[PDB]
């Protein structure tokens, strides 16, 4: 069940335990949780931001709720205040929603960056490794996770009713198996140099190295991109969805105007840690893939 539909229509929805169970089981099994009726409304004063010309550089519009800092956009202080306010509201509403839906995770949910994406997807064109029309799990060369989960909340806020078109691929374990013969260890000392030179934020663990290989090699495997099991789904305007993007194979084909919120979660906070990419990779390679891993006696 690649997509599990939910009826919640409010950011302050209280959930029954049955729905909470359905959500955590689905999320950890690598399903997308879909909320067709959960819209994120904009203030009148924010409507001007539904315009791609606000993106100023190569990086997209982002906000760090921990530090209250806005990046990737230039303009008048009052306009940056309004834009920061929009993104902050998204961070607050998504964080509250996740705490209402996933009490099992308790305080282990750690918010990361909020993003606003006003550029139309279908007009994009970049390197194959960065081409997100190719199925992938998320792995960022400059930002290793140390094994922690990448959990993302998405809202389509297109004001013309346009959907956001995704494809959702096969389960992570099948993707890993498919690419296994192509995986290789890192060159000795290279990850240490990436750290020393500031190319990576922190040290790229072996896990991060392998997730990156999956990401990159999977995107270059043209036969796999064309023929692997995948379902195309249009997320309607006014909907929200939640996904572990490091586990769910996905691609983005078209759409415009999206809010996105990233959270991190340690593997030991999961209900079923054995389903995580870290544990699946450690089992497949029979080794510890993060050196800072906690030790269980
Ligand atoms: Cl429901
Ligand atoms: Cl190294
Ligand atoms: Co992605």
């Amino acid at each position: 069940q690649p997509i599990i539909q939910f009826d919640a229509e409010s950011w302050e929805a209280e959930f029954t335990q049955e729905i909470q169970d359905k959500a955590i089981e689905g999320l950890e099994s690598g399903s997308v949780l879909f909320f067709p009726k959960l819209n994120f409304p904009l203030l009148t004063e924010e409507l001007k931001f539904l315009d791609p010309t606000w993106v100023s550089g190569a990086k997209n519009i982002s906000y760090d709720p921990r530090s209250a800092t806005l990046k990737g956009v230039e303009g008048k202080s009052e306009d940056l205040r309004l834009l920061s306010g929009l993104l902050k509201r998204y961070a607050e509403k998504t964080a509250a929603f996740l705490h209402l839906l996933f009490p099992f995770y308790g305080s282990s949910l750690k918010i990361a960056r909020t993003s606003f994406r006003p550029v139309e997807i279908s007009g994009r064109a970049t390197s194959a490794r960065k081409d997100d029309t190719r199925l992938h799990v998320d792995a960022f060369p400059s930002s290793p996770t140390g094994g922690e989960r990448i959990l993302r909340v998405f809202s389509n806020i297109n004001p013309q009713g346009k959907p956001r078109s995704w494809r959702i691929g096969e389960p992570f374990q099948n993707y890993l198996n498919h690419l296994l013969p192509q995986l290789s260890p890192p060159a000795p000392g290279k990850r240490f140099l990436l750290y020393l030179f500031g190319i990576t934020k922190g040290y790229r663990s072996l896990y991060d190295h392998y997730m990156l290989e999956l990401h990159d090699k999977g995107k270059l495997d043209l036969e796999y991109q064309k023929n692997s099991p995948q379902v195309a789904f249009d997320f309607p305007a006014g909907s929200t969805w939640i996904v572990f993007t490091d586990q769910v194979l996905h691609a983005v084909d078209k759409g415009q105007f999206l809010l996105e919120q990233t959270f991190h979660l340690k593997v030991n906070a999961l209900k079923h840690p054995e389903k995580s990419p870290l544990k699946l990779l450690e089992t497949a390679l029979n080794k510890k893939l993060v050196s800072s891993e906690s030790f269980k006696l």
